[PDB]
């Protein structure tokens, strides 16, 4: 059992809080996205598919403040994050490459890459959180040859942004002085976009400059009500960048340049709105969640960044975390038990709940409703 | 370098006769569902995604005569073919297997289950010509504890369906008594509907009454012109089902439902015009090629299966399949030399050539002019 197949029953339920899938419903212009599909598919089947390609990789990436990003010109297109990370699993294998992996975190990178026999051993987020540590304690604690973090990091949306780029820099000193490879996880880097002291600066100017071995997975599937019609991208270090095109040209050929077309048309919407529909929806949902919780056995952790995902601590006596999703449940509330983000311990996570908020407000208001009256005993 | 980066240059070029992806254009009926996405975007954003996985996966075998398949009912759904061979791939490391796999087949198959540190050894397709001998040669021939078919294959359309039941049934005799791990993908079987000696019989009722240990994937982006906006099946013996789920479910959660709704209704189409909208546009390009090519150096080798590419044998004291792409490429044709198909000893794929058939026929008719014209001054 793992949090997707939690994730598949809670499809199925109207109060489903579990997957961070996004199911909010359309802003007005996303409405009329929605009516140019049949242009849309006639565009792409006209076109070059390199031309939608290059078209969605550029609006990505500028919405993204990645210049350096299309300088290389080096990124390769998948279906999923998850694939995109089998494909570092193909290269870590290959080169023999053990994997430091960011705890707590959702529990598929650790299983995906555990089923392609990555030895895998874990680090506490806690470890990036005092800026001037993150040196010494990578140095005492990571022994293999890879570190893969993500960032911002789900479900508690801590980020190195923090620390302005000094978290990153120190992370990247480490790996480039140890001849470690980097491997990190963006997927909730567009929750910091716009933000006054935390929007992402271009990481990819860091990682060349640095001349560390690095791979790096960016992705659209958390940040746009899509349906799963998404894209992922992952970019290579110059280094390894010919082994890893020969991989990922073994998983495809290229993803549908229709959904390259249609997504191309979500960034550039949201360059035009500065993220406005995806945040305002979030901003409600987590205001609605804190509000009704306040004072309850749900404690709130505050995050550093605004992602999808809100992170609840258990605050009683004799109650677990997975007593509270059962509870719930009973009640048609489906919230993700912690246990399995502390996916080297899990009796570790037996004290948190994570709730998504990538939902319509209506429902979202609904489901704490029912929620509050079942913590109220 | 393999056959998909070569498909990646192809696609660049106006006379791409590479990659076996679907590039004809909409049937009058297939427009109307493209002037319906909107509406098919509404349903699957407010609808369930197991009402949408649930009749995909109805419609997809209720067209390929699998009902089996539905009363098993376990069946999982991946983004593509490519992606259902990396979980049963995962499967072949975890249980540290090596493969008996088919040769010649597309080299993608070969090199995914290679970065998965499968070990791969191959069997040539002339095992399965002769049904009497199937059994005996397996025996010889198959020192693994798996064995992975295509079937129809890719690219020369052979199929055990040339012995109606009985290839398949010595096949699955054969796994069964010596316990041997049977994976078959499925991908090109669309192109034996219908067909009045050749249409699939179902495979699920064999291999369930075998108890043969499977797995067998289906697709759809290879029939209809989707826009590589598509669905891949894979489905598993009972007594490995729980493994392969576990695995599956470590890759995603689900295909996107407005995808889904989408596929369902090219499958439903076609049920309703016999798959005469995707046969026709293949027959018209097969026909264009024989009749273009006949008496030239490139020998049309005639496919047990109507399936969508086109296989030719280099027919030339000097020249091989490399030569040919190389002049071909330089007035604007690209094909795929062989070598890459013979994935074990790509030196025995300078014989040969494929052609992508899922073309536009106005396209086609003139991409095959400008190659007799070329061949012609060699
Ligand atoms: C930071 C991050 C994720 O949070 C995440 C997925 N999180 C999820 C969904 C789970 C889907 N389940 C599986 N992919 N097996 C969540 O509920 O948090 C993925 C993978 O993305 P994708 O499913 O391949 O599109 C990559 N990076
Ligand atoms: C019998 C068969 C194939 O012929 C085939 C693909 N053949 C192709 C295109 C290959 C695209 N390249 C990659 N998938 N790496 C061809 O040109 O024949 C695949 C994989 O399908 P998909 O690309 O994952 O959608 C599975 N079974």
């Amino acid at each position: 059992l793992d949090l997707t197949q939690h994730e598949i029953q809670a499809l199925t339920m109207k109060y489903n809080l579990a997957d961070a899938h996004t199911h909010q419903r359309q802003s007005a212009s996303q409405q009329s996205i929605v009516s140019r599909l049949p242009q849309l598919w006639y565009e792409a089947e006209e076109g070059l598919q390199a031309t939608y390609e290059k078209r969605f990789t550029e609006a990505f990436f500028q919405l993204h403040r990645q210049p350096t990003a299309l300088v290389k010109n080096k990124t390769m297109l998948s279906y999923a994050a998850s694939i995109s990370t089998m494909v570092a699993g193909m290269f870590l294998k290959k080169e023999r490459l053990a994997v430091t992996l960011i705890e707590p975190c959702f529990d598929n990178l650790y299983d995906v890459l555990a089923n392609m026999d990555v030895p895998l051993y874990p680090i506490d987020e806690s470890v990036f959180y005092d800026v001037d540590r993150i040196y010494p304690e990578l140095e005492r604690r990571v022994r293999t040859d890879a570190l893969f973090l993500v960032d911002p990091n789900n479900p508690t949306g801590f980020s190195l942004l923090r620390h302005g780029r000094k978290g990153f820099e120190e992370v990247v000193r480490f790996c480039k002085d140890h001849d470690k490879l980097l491997l990190i996880d963006f997927c909730f880097a567009s929750f910091t976009l716009f933000e006054p002291e935390l929007a992402r600066f271009d990481m990819y100017e860091l990682l060349e400059n640095s001349g560390v071995r690095y791979l790096a997975i960016e992705d659209t599937g958390k940040t746009w009500p899509v349906q799963d019609a998404k894209c992922a991208l992952i970019t290579a270090s110059d280094d390894i960048w010919e082994t890893v095109y020969n991989l990922h040209t073994s998983v495809l050929l290229n993803v549908s340049p229709f959904v390259l077309n249609m997504l191309t048309q979500y960034v550039r919407d949201s360059a035009a709105d500065r993220l406005a529909s995806v945040r305002e929806v979030l901003t409600r949902n987590r205001e609605c969640a804190r509000k009704t919780l306040d004072g309850s056995i749900l404690e709130y952790q505050e995050p550093v960044v605004k992602v999808s995902v809100a992170w609840f601590r258990v605050d009683h006596p004799e109650l677990t975390a997975t007593d509270v999703h059962r509870l719930l449940s009973a009640d048609g509330v489906y919230v993700l038990p912690g246990r399995y983000f502390y996916w080297s311990e899990p009796s570790k996570g037996d004290a948190y709940v994570r709730m998504a908020l990538a939902r319509e407000p209506e429902m979202f208001a609904d489901a704490m409703a029912l929620t509050r009256q079942v913590l109220d005993r």
